[PDB]
This record gives C-alpha cells, sequence and structure tokens, in this order.
C-alpha cells in the first residue's frame, strides 16, 4: 500500500488527467482511446492503440471510498475518460462481456450501449507490476475478492481490447496529460 506515481515521480491525484501508456516503449503500442466495435453505432469500446506516437485520450481516477487526496495501490477506484462522445451516457469505464471473443472487456457508456450483453459491476484498482518499472490495472467483481488483472486482446480493430485476464497483465505507466 503505497502512493501510485506518474512517470515524473509525482503522486496520481484523483481528478487529475493522465494518459495510460505501456511501461515498455516501442512494440507494445500507444495509449488508450475509444472506438466502435462489433456493429455498435457509438464509440464505447476501450482500445489500446497500435502505435506509440498515439498517446490517446486522458483518464481521471475517482475514488468512491474516503479520500486522502492521493490514489494508493490496491484502492478501489473508478476510471473515466475526460472527453466522451454524445451517444455515450457516461465516460466511466465499465466491464462488458463479449460473447464473440469470450472476454470481459473494458467499455464506457450505459445499459443502452450494450443491448443483448452482460456487464459486470465492480471497481478497478492499480498495483505495482511485481518486477521492474510500472503498474497493472485490476478489476474486482462487486464487493468481492474476485479480482483479475487487466490484460490486452487483439481483435484486429485498429487497436487491442483491454480485458480481464488470469494470465499476462498489461504493464502500464501514467503520464500527466496537461
Amino acid at each position: 500500500v503505497e502512493q501510485v506515481l506518474d512517470i515524473n515521480g509525482n503522486p496520481i491525484f484523483p481528478g487529475g488527467k493522465y494518459y495510460i501508456l505501456p511501461a515498455i516503449r516501442g512494440p507494445p503500442g500507444g495509449g488508450v482511446r475509444l472506438d466502435k466495435t462489433g456493429d455498435s453505432e457509438c464509440p464505447v469500446t476501450v482500445l489500446q492503440d497500435y502505435k506509440e506516437v498515439i498517446n490517446g485520450l486522458p483518464v481521471k481516477f475517482v475514488i468512491p471510498g474516503i479520500s486522502p487526496g492521493i490514489i494508493f495501490t490496491g484502492t478501489p477506484i473508478e476510471i473515466e475518460f475526460t472527453k466522451k462522445p454524445n451517444c455515450a451516457e457516461s465516460s466511466k469505464w465499465l466491464i462488458f462481456v463479449d460473447d464473440t471473443i469470450d472476454k470481459a472487456c473494458i467499455g464506457i457508456g450505459g445499459p443502452e450501449n450494450y443491448s443483448g450483453k452482460q456487464t459486470l459491476s465492480g471497481t478497478f484498482n492499480i498495483q505495482k507490476y511485481g518486477s521492474g518499472f510500472g503498474y497493472k490495472l485490476g478489476f474486482c467483481v462487486k464487493g468481492s475478492p474476485i479480482c483479475l488483472d487487466i490484460g490486452r486482446y487483439d481483435n484486429d480493430e485498429g487497436g487491442r481490447r483491454l480485458n480481464l485476464t488470469e494470465h499476462e497483465a498489461f504493464r502500464v505507466v501514467f503520464v500527466d496529460a496537461s
């Protein structure tokens, strides 16, 4: 349980704007942004970009519990994009189940953006990756210690999905986006 830090070494402030990028530069790609997937008419799917040059859309981390004014590791948080499209009710990150690829993936929006599909209530978190630089995102199923690391799944959509995984987690860093 430590303060989560950005690439410059400063604390992550709740409400502050950050890009989420790969810790390892080069082949891992770029930042996280929105797009349409699977015949949706609204860009509500979180995609990680194929190219490092694209830093993507900034997020902010919100705390539902009592706040000390800084994001700690293993703390339930909500992630939300700063900008969002009109057709999305909310810019808040949530988990939806994609039956076509059999993955729980990160999207935004509301029930209306996910017609015939399951969504999973819960909270995200941030943790040290284990070895080396940087962090991993995690999702805990509502009010439960059932918690999975966020990894990536390439469904060939100009970007990779972010999904709940039992295997390799996506190794990220946070960059002040202002």
